[PDB]
């Protein structure tokens, strides 16, 4: 037997930053959850309990922390990729690092109508996260994203003209409701290290508000023929806007507001043109995919 | 042996429902989750198996959803008013309903700066409660609450001259992160029935908003000599504005963000007046409560 | 205004303890996660800004793990009466100590069938638990528990002769399946103190082993009339077996499995004494409760 | 642009059977959770609005119930392979079916010794999984595995000679707490179809029987020299003993137990040789990962 593939490190590592302007007095929290993993010439811890090539997990952690001490934690893409090369420059042994991170929201509170210098809010549980690859002789590989970014339309969603046959029950629909949680990514152009990454560093923090603000708005005005060709709209959107984007993928559950009939008790008529009360289904659930490239 | 006490229900029960103005266009969406304890004349379906005594919960379900078909499911102390109302008036032997409703967030987009009349997105987890507990011959008595406001201050909160003996190992501090998730309860005036709730139905959305503002300011501006000491600031305030209260509750768990002393690594500054990265504590928390009534 | 209640303290504190038999090489594992709220002369604390009256909840983690290192942690009704004294005891100016315990399980394996020294399997996430309310001049108040007792019955679960009106839907069955998660509390006779507490200890273990067995038991041998009626026979059977329980309490959720009509494709039957596939619904739920005593 | 990647389908479906033999009254349950995702020449659904290549989410779920009810729903990966098979070979433009079970434990009671023939106990959370990939002209692909096997280990697991540098504070160790949550991954060889799939059924559950009984013997036994070289031999040990895989793969977090210094406190020794009480850390964990296959 061989060692195929490995790869190791600290995962749920939770990290506060602040920044403070002392000539100002406001106040900046950024607050994270990071995972880092290792990947090289690792086998023999494996296969002959030799520890002398394993960086501890625990030595990982601190890294972490001294890396966010030392430099800025924004945009994600770069702490990111400033973390992931540390590990392969500073371990010549070490040939990959795998940096994930989840970006928490502490959005400043504004209180009687002023932004206040240091008090935030979690005014959602909407996630950006980054994936940042750096493979020794590969570069740097960035997977940016946006998740559980949950929303609702009460009405211009339909689904019709679907394939029918002995399996089908579904009726066709002129006017549903659409409620998703998103997850999009984007996918950068591979960067060749550090320097290259640097050079573009407001294009990420750009990118995040271009799609996020295409996927909100597509999602709103879009009259949706199904979940496939509304993404399919934000995604086309989202590469014309970002050159140095390679692809964008959706990934959207189709979370459920069934109807109910009540035309059982006393007539009383809450489908169709008078639906008003509906049945919110936690499972199971439409999964919709796609990744959007260029031509 | 004997029945104590006893309750059974539905508990779980999602709830949407939309209104429509077809004259602007203009769509507004609730959502929920209910739960509808009953409690009466009902101990011989435990002791005899006797049924008959048993409205179902299949059939309290559909109570719910047939309730908020035919009347508003805003603002939640009147919705739980008039299904625990119902469940005590068509029931003779029913001389008690116990009405939780859970409010989720659907907050209407704004695309382009307009809002939309027709898209929403869960801009919290922060949920708006009401415990309805309608007892026949006893009223309607109601608790709201706000809860899962989660927030945090990088500075202006403090914690000196607490107890010290042996036990004791933390270090006093002028300077220090709080952050907390806020569980609010307000104990409204005991209603005598429906109609009294009717007449005083502003006063719902009116007091859960002030109480959200006098969270948020209070948190903000106190520079905090401890939790107690911040939250009674609030209880007191949201007392002062309503006298249609009783009392005010806080539950607040000190969610700790700890120091990294990193002086081991070459001599590097993070603590006291340098600290910048922390370790955001899962567990353990401190949990700090009090009611706070009228002397 | 004025504090009208008020306690604090520690909450999710995470508690392993290992006994080691050195003579028999058989080590024993012990998982808890505990929370500790006192009340006292304490409101001077909100009021005042007054940290002085403040048992620091840093404090009171430490003095958890102190109490845990000097004293046994098993049966956890002990523990949590020797942790609640302390504070009592130790400050004055404190008069009751609230002490939540929750027992993970900790199973050691048995390998080749063989018990195995020190190794353990979570080999359920059932919970036992304990609340220990420590009470200056009032005693000791324990309330013991099992939670997170999963089970399901496929067959002998009846629901019929409940009451039928205009809000009914619900088919009468006398086959169906019944499943829930057990949450069971036994309510013991007030202890004067530690040594009436230490007097019955041997009783603790017995009591939670009766409250399991019959719960299982009763479970899967009652021909099932109703949630109601079987977790009443469950709860006179404890009483019956245990003198120094003043009440039984249940709490059961009806976790339904919904028949699912196949009729519509190709003829299938798959309902009554057809019905081979269910669909599990996650919500809406019933909710069962009752607490039982003597007569 | 155009569509590089899509797939669609329905998740989270909750399914329960149960088999009853009529003869011996014995019934046995099985619950799943089953996700559906197809793939084929979609991409005008996304592109065009051009539902009529959409087999409805809806329909799909019907389908995985109309499966269920005509076959067995065990082993997982001969019930996946059965679903699997009917999406491609009933819709020419379908040419991959993604089939992902959750197997949930329903174990059968034992009642004063004695199997009770219809009633059960979720006796774990762990569950048993599969992944079957029907891809069309390139058979059925398979990962079965287990996860959510949470063990514990109070001695024989060590951690010394790995890397240390100006990164590292961990102490080296020579007798530690492991404790993890067991996710490991068997892939079989690639199956032709459903012909060679029924061939082989009766080794799925005896290498899932295989995988388990190694896992838990291997991790109680081995006296750990790390998490890396106490999986590899849990591996390799699979491997040896089915022909028919070719890689096992695990993911193991080490759940971390920290050591409490209690020396501060009237001298307490509560480390090394005189450590009883830890504190169980929830965050952050090491994250161990290999996949072995054959040299
Ligand atoms: O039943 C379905 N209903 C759907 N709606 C949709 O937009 N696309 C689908 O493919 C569908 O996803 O859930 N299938
Ligand atoms: O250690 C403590 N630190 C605290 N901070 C606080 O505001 N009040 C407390 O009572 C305290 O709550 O967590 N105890
Ligand atoms: O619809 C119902 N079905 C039930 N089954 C039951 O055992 N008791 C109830 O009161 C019931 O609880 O869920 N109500
Ligand atoms: O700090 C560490 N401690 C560990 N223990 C281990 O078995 N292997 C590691 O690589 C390690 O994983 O968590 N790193």
């Amino acid at each position: 037997s061989a060692v195929k593939a490995a790869r190791y490190g600290k995962d749920n590592v939770r990290v506060y930053k602040v920044h403070k302007d002392e000539k100002t007095g406001v106040q900046t929290v950024y607050e994270m959850t990071v995972c880092v993993l290792l990947e090289g010439e690792i086998e023999t811890s494996y296969t002959k309990a030799d520890n002398s090539v394993i960086v501890a997990t625990d030595s990982i952690k601190n890294t972490i922390y001294i890396t966010a001490k030392q430099n800025p934690v924004t945009p994600p893409e770069l702490f990111g990729s400033i973390l992931g090369t540390h590990f392969i420059e500073k371990y010549n042994h070490i040939h990959a690092a795998h940096v994930n991170i989840v970006c928490h929201r502490w959005t400043r509170m504004d209180i009687d109508g002023k932004p206040h210098p240091h008090s935030f809010i979690r005014d959602s549980e909407e996630k950006r996260n980054v994936q940042v690859d750096v493979v020794e002789g590969k570069g740097i590989d960035i997977k940016s994203s946006l998740s559980g970014l949950t929303v609702l339309k009460s009405t211009n969603s339909q689904f019709w003209g679907f394939l029918r046959d002995e399996y089908t029950t579904l009726k066709e629909t002129w006017d549903r409701i659409l409620s998703t949680d998103v997850d999009a990514t984007w996918q950068w152009k591979n960067f060749s290290g550090l320097q290259e990454v640097r050079s573009h560093v407001p294009k990420f923090d750009a990118t995040w508000a271009t799609a996020r603000e295409v996927t909100l708005k597509t999602f709103a005005e879009d009259n949706s023929a199904s979940v496939q060709a509304t993404m399919y709209k934000m995604a086309e959107q989202i590469l014309a806007r970002q050159q140095l984007i390679e692809t964008v993928e959706y990934s959207l559950p189709n979370k459920h507001y069934f109807e109910i009939d009540l035309s059982w008790h006393k007539g009383l008529q809450n489908t169709g043109k008078n639906a008003e009360v509906f049945a919110p289904q936690s499972d199971p659930n439409g999964l919709i995919k796609c990744t959007v490239g260029r031509s």
